[PDB]
């Protein structure tokens, strides 16, 4: 089997991407944030505290003839941005782009933090990291990909995120029309539960490439590119007036600037992030200070190849017996 679904930016900044997912019988379609940095499929639901729902579409398990309470199971998650959610668990039929898993754990939120309530466009998350990170207790549950894997034509999924435009998540096949040149594959460590790999270096604009190992994660659920402070300082030094602002929470730059590109290494290959991808617009409405898309990972504890980086590539998440990541230009 295979599946193919379109993923769409939630806003004009590409803060996140949503992908429609069918849950239950008859289908209930929710728009979920596919997140290769976590491993829970959780949704706003008929059980979510009413004052914490503000425009999201909810899953109602009592209206699904295939939903079953997973007795005694609970879940609770906290994300790198300080947001959180928790609740109980059902199993139900879940389909993505024509690919169906029966008995998928669907984690129903009883509580969500304010940042989830405030984002009316995201109805929940669909985790695509390794199932060892799944938070369900006392019986840990498998991701949608993990459950689908054995049925797929090939044990892979691909992320093809758009810049200010729709893109695609495919399961079970590699669309050879979706990228240019060849796909360069690189080793993955699953020891922390992430799609963790080592970039071979970087360049800023038309500058020379610096060969240096940068260990980080491929995370579709993180908006920005978070890299070591040395690398980030070298980038922003090329932008007149750019500075790190503790009051704003990162590097800012004049909105009048034209940003340089940023290149990252994948083995001997190179992925070029155009400068425009690094512009996140005014820090507040009407401001002439703009927020940067490359930020320091210092004080996160891990480097994160988030959407800013991933959207410049066609990315293969290879879940073969020894997982690997592939990157191609597009
Ligand atoms: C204008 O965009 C922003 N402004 N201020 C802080 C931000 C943070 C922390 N992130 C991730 C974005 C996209 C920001
Ligand atoms: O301020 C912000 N702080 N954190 C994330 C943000 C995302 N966008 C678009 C803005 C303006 C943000």
């Amino acid at each position: 089997s295979t599946g193919s679904a379109t993923t769409t930016p939630i806003d004009s900044l590409d803060d996140a991407y949503i992908t429609p997912v069918q849950i239950g019988t008859p289908a209930q379609t929710l728009n979920l944030d596919f997140d290769t940095g976590s491993s829970d499929l959780w949704v706003f639901s008929s059980e979510t505290t009413a004052s914490e729902v503000d425009g999201q579409t909810i899953y109602t398990p009592s209206k699904s003839t295939t939903a079953k309470l997973l007795s005694g199971a609970t879940w609770s998650i906290s994300y790198g941005d300080g947001s959180s959610s928790s609740g109980d668990v059902y199993t139900d039929t879940v389909s993505v782009g024509g690919l169906t898993v029966t008995g998928q754990a669907v984690e129903s939120a009883k509580k969500v933090s304010s940042s989830f309530t405030e984002d009316s466009t995201i109805d929940g998350l669909l985790g695509l990291a390794f199932s060892t990170l799944n938070t369900v207790s006392p019986t840990q549950q498998k991701t949608f990909f993990d459950n689908a894997k054995a049925s797929l034509d090939s044990p892979v999924f691909t992320a093809d995120l758009g810049y200010h435009a729709p893109g695609t998540y495919n399961f079970g096949f590699i669309d050879t029309t979706a990228y240019t040149g060849s796909i360069t594959y690189t080793a993955v460590s699953t020891k922390q539960g992430f799609w963790e790999w080592t970039s071979t270096g970087y360049a800023v604009g038309s500058g020379t490439f610096k060969s240096t190992s940068i260990d980080g994660i491929a995370d579709t659920g993180t908006t920005l590119l978070y890299l070591p402070a040395t690398v980030v300082s070298a980038y922003w030094a090329q932008v007149s007036g750019a500075k790190s602002s503790s009051s704003v929470g990162g590097y800012v730059f004049p909105c009048s600037a034209t940003l340089p590109s940023f290149t990252f290494g994948v083995g001997s290959a190179r992925i070029v992030i155009p400068g425009d991808y690094i512009d996140f617009g005014p820090i507040s409405t009407g401001s002439s200070s703009c927020f940067g898309g490359i930020q320091s990972s210092a004080g996160i504890g891990i480097n994160i190849f988030g959407d800013v980086a991933l959207k410049a590539a066609f990315v293969v998440f290879n879940g073969a017996t020894t997982p690997t990541l592939g990157f191609a230009s597009k």
